[PDB]
């Protein structure tokens, strides 16, 4: 895209603050910023914020979202779309042309991890290009082994193509498949979904710790077959709901854009891979490492 | 296929009469018929009653089906496989030979939401040139939702391909993948898998409503990561046995041949997206839409 | 790889046996084998013993695994990675160098039917070539439906692409999708996944009779859309755990890696074919046959 050329608009951070018991505002941008998704790789994204996946956003159940978004893109426009909320689609996940701010309210009375993403047509393209991201819900009752979770963290899984290439988005296997984790608390990693940050830099655990782990494949295109080396998930609640309750599954099946939150105990000191499962895509870069220590 | 040159049998209504507490007949065709599977594209499909998908079947749990097949296809055997029934493959999801008719029985003990297909070899050529539809078994003591439901429509996902080219079925891409909708009541749309109809010609509702949407995706050969946009699924019941309920899901993983019952509320007015987030799929035309107003 | 041109190493028997009441020696090889995929194609396969997938484990919930792999291959390192058990991957799923051995003691705690395979980068490539299999944890338990069942079998599924290609491993479509089978008891057949031994000498059982399979899609990279023909399944349980249990599915999806206990009955004489209903897959080699008979 000519007036993309040379565009590279650094991230801005997401703004968020809670306005009323049971209404938080959300402020974000669509922008395009270069992100280095594999060694030497490197993909003018269009993206939330600045990053691909985009930032994490975090409520309760129960809260209505007065969400903004500010369109940086010089000539596409763009639009966002939360899998949390209930909303008319042709009125509240409408475009933002260049340059202007919309701004659109929704409840997000179910718990869980969802998926957002720009809703623009075709949607394809924008997801494709890395806007896609994570709104995890939280269950108002909790999810029922709370007290047992030692340690969290977010991971989503995305694809990568050819550039732009919307023959590529629709007919051609990915380039790149790969994890990124988003922070919960301070001094968690925020990172972008690339082929090694997460391989170079592990997420850091201690020995015999529950770790639960908010997950979503948002795709575009594949399903991912989430699977952690070395031990077995305890317990699974499929979308983040804490009625979908499955026990000791070694492998989750996620759909395209679909959520879970597992939980696992890693019993001794070492490295864990975090995979999916297909081969294929594990190979093109979706392994992220956990790295367990006695402290 | 030279005897298929110049082929286009009308479509023949589905015949089905109820001959017993428990027992029901059914008559179907296999037919040659030219469907516009999207705009300005003619596939020459195989079809049972001249509809692909073909038409709806809706019995009661406990019911022994009573069911004929005529052959009208000049050259090419069919036959029937219910994935309701207990059956015998081999005696009862036989061949019927050109010009001829056959009739097998077999029960319908489960509830749920099935695919049926041809099931003569090669089964893949046979499905993939439209061979397949869907069967509803009614529960016996319904859904523990059934008194919120509103609404109800049936959608099939399909896939499409190069025309009756085995190298494609077996080793391309899809080149369309689609939804249709087949009539539950007088007045409901009946619609055959295109890119376009349930865009044109959106599904209705009106504002408030909770939906139920009982589906299947019946490949061949992709899966189905189905969603609707602008909402969250309230209920699940995987493959339609009510024992398998979930909630709050955003989006349904299922198998190719898998099914659910899902049900949504539609809160606001405006036009609501249905997707496989497989969003290239989504752009080969996975694409169908509930328009949901006031009245 | 010229230190495997002309290798071809003898199947070796799998050899196991209790040592205490929790505690279960297992010794495997890693080695060089060639298989008949297909008629007339030999793959020169990576095996653990000489069968892919490998050898069936057959463990009780609670019982400790100490492991021993023997690597017979001239020149490629291989290891050994179970998803039933808990263990440090760094440590504990480490290389065997060639014509050396390995022991690591970890325990199974988690009842079910996992993958198992070897570790070695790139996994992709180990996998793909064989290093494939089943081990199966049994519940302390059982599980609740285990005095309806009569008979019981075990099937595999997984893919072949074109010689220790990693290009198409990672990029192409699979070449073959197979089914094998492992004995669980004396007299059960123990196949190779290939395309036809299941058709030409189907699985055996009597009218009537409800069927348990304990199945697993090893992949490497296809996910699974289990069915038999002329069913539904009666029950399963999602990993082989009993808290998973589902009732009245048409069709199961596996992930890669994904396990499964499946029951259902076969109410009449005849063939059922065991399918994925990805049908191209299916096509491709990925049907097996159930021979019922009065007997
Ligand atoms: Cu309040
Ligand atoms: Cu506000
Ligand atoms: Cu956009
Ligand atoms: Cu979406
Ligand atoms: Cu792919
Ligand atoms: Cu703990
Ligand atoms: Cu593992
Ligand atoms: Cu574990
Ligand atoms: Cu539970
Ligand atoms: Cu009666
Ligand atoms: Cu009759
Ligand atoms: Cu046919
Ligand atoms: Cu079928
Ligand atoms: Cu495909
Ligand atoms: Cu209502
Ligand atoms: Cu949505
Ligand atoms: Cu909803
Ligand atoms: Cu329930
Ligand atoms: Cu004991
Ligand atoms: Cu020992
Ligand atoms: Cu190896
Ligand atoms: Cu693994
Ligand atoms: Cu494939
Ligand atoms: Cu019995
Ligand atoms: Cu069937
Ligand atoms: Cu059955
Ligand atoms: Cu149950």
């Amino acid at each position: 895209i000519a007036a993309h050329k040379g565009v590279n608009q650094a991230p801005v951070p997401l703004k968020m603050e809670r306005v009323g018991p049971h209404d938080v505002h959300i402020e974000m941008t669509a922008q395009i910023t270069d992100i280095e998704i594999d060694k030497g790789k490197i993909y003018k994204a269009w993206t939330f914020n600045g990053q691909a996946p985009g930032p994490l956003v975090v409520v309760n159940e129960g809260d209505t979202i007065h969400f903004t978004l500010k369109n940086m893109d010089p000539v596409v426009p763009h639009s966002m779309d939360f899998h949390a909320v209930h909303a008319s689609p042709s009125k509240d996940f409408i475009d933002v042309m260049p340059n202007k701010s919309g701004t659109f309210t929704y409840p997000a009375n179910k718990p869980g991890v969802f998926m957002y993403h720009c809703g623009t047509k075709p949607v394809l393209q924008h997801i494709a290009n890395g806007m896609h991201g994570v709104i995890i819900v939280k269950p108002k009752n909790g999810y029922p082994t709370d007290k047992e979770v030692d340690r969290e963290y977010v991971l989503i899984q995305n694809e990568w193509y050819k550039y732009n290439d919307m023959n590529d988005f629709q007919n051609g296997v990915p380039s790149y498949v790969v994890f990124s984790s988003k922070a919960l608390k301070p001094g968690d990693p925020n990172t972008n979904g690339d082929t090694f940050t997460l391989k170079e830099k592990p997420l850091l655990a201690k020995v015999g710790e529950k770790i639960r782990l908010y997950i979503n494949n948002v795709g575009p295109n594949e399903v991912s077959s989430f699977h952690v080396v070395g031990t077995v998930f305890d317990d699974v609640y499929l979308d983040g709901n804490p009625n979908n309750h499955l026990q000791g599954m070694q492998t989750v099946m996620l759909p395209a854009s679909g959520g879970a939150v597992v939980e696992f105990t890693v019993t001794r000191p070492g490295t864990y891979p975090i995979v999916t499962h297909q081969f294929n895509h594990a190979q093109k870069g979706a392994v992220a490492m956990l790295k367990v220590t006695e402290t």
